[PDB]
């Protein structure tokens, strides 16, 4: 029988098929560590502003997540060739044991020790105050029920408000239409006091008659439930409580210097302390922390708040766990499934070419490795072949 020797070649060639994968998979990684080795030798020439450097670590970070791409999905037959550590037996002979090993490396930026390659320099970083403005409405309905037994003063029969509370965004009072009944000269406009926290409706001030001159023109809002002020940050200030920032917060428009003494203007942020969270104004005026969403940690959903840090100062990191990473990254991140990793990068890199060099002969070594692998697998084939032609001519 030729068959059990043909399976063994068969086999054989699946092991230099495997090789060359990792192989083309190899010289995609080598490519992109050129442009990166380009683009750190470009970062090195001091005539470059802090923008150019921005931008340089972009392209840089652009060919970090494509190594990253490469190990993670390029397979043979499902082998996932680069994502890990493992010898690949394969029998290429008609025995137990008689095998061609094939000794697979995970091989990513981690591994390379580029994780956190970075050539930006931190920007000054700086702040003015941005007086937030205007109002959001609650979770409180306006209760009106109060009503009629704190307007009793103005006697009459009933006093009941008729429809909607109308709301001033120039002075926070609300006001409403009155019909006394059984009154002489009691129907017009009254001012309304507001619980904050239920939203019961009583009439303000102790009035005994109408506001002079009915409805303040300001007072074109008709709410229905309890106005607050975008001002009190609201939601971030209990997203900065169940995060556990201690200090008063406010919104402040970023700016950020560079070497040069160029100023841009940054976005709008929520300032605690010393720290910095990037923060967006919503449709009503009001403010939210931005935040990423993430899967897992130790199991199950979870959020962290964006705050400005990173190596230039300016990039939006986020702290799970005991670490702070890129929220670029942590974004749509599951740590049970993929843990192990890297935070930000904090600072420049100190010999960045001799680290991407370094990596580039890791690289290097496991291309020669393979095409060493591939010849024993060919010397398999020759020696089956031989085996099988004779078997084949003869009777």
């Amino acid at each position: 029988n030729i068959k059990g020797l043909t399976q063994a070649s068969r086999n054989a060639n699946d092991g230099i098929s495997i090789a060359q994968t990792t192989e083309g998979a190899l010289n995609e990684i080598n490519n992109n560590l050129q442009r990166v080795r380009e683009l750190a030798v470009q970062s090195a020439n001091s005539t470059n502003s802090q923008s150019d450097l921005d931008s340089i670590q972009a392209e840089i970070t652009q060919r970090l997540n494509e190594i990253d791409r490469v190990s993670g999905q390029t397979q043979f037959n499902g082998v996932k060739v680069l994502a890990q550590d493992n010898t690949l037996t394969i029998q290429v002979g008609a025995n137990d044991g008689e095998t061609i090993d094939i000794d697979l490396k995970q091989i990513n930026s981690q591994t390379l020790g580029l994780d956190t390659l970075n050539v930006q320099q931190k920007y000054k970083v700086s702040d003015t105050a941005a007086t937030v403005t205007g109002y959001a409405d609650t979770t409180i309905a306006l209760d009106n029920s109060t009503f009629k037994a704190s307007a009793t003063g103005l006697g009459g029969t009933d006093q009941k408000i008729d429809g909607d509370l109308k709301f001033d965004d120039t002075t926070g009072k609300y006001y409403a239409k009155v019909t006394v009944t059984g009154g002489t000269g009691k129907d017009g406009y009254y001012e309304v006091s507001v619980d904050k926290t239920n939203g019961e409706v009583t009439l303000a001030g102790g009035a005994t008659s109408p506001l002079t001159g009915g409805l303040p023109a300001t007072a074109t809002e008709d709410v229905k439930n309890v106005q607050v002020a975008n001002a009190d940050l609201t939601e971030a200030k209990a997203a900065l409580t169940a995060a556990g920032v201690t200090g008063t917060a406010s919104v402040v428009k970023m700016s950020y210097t560079d070497n040069n003494g160029k100023t841009i203007d940054g976005g709008l942020a929520v300032k605690v302390g010393d720290d910095y969270y990037s923060a967006t104004q919503n449709k009503d005026g009001s403010i939210s922390i931005n935040t990423t969403k993430y899967t897992a940690d130790d199991g199950t959903s979870k959020t962290a708040l964006n705050k400005l840090g990173g190596a230039d100062g300016k990039t939006e990191v986020v702290s799970i766990g005991g670490k702070t990473y890129a929220a670029s990254k942590a974004e749509g991140h599951n740590f049970k499934a993929q843990p192990d990793l890297a935070e930000a990068a904090a600072t420049t890199t100190e010999n960045p070419l001799q680290k991407i060099d370094a990596a580039l002969a890791q690289v290097d070594t496991l291309r020669s490795d393979l095409a060493a692998v591939q010849n024993r697998f060919n010397s398999a084939i020759t020696n089956l072949g031989n085996t099988v032609n004779n078997l084949t001519s003869a009777r």
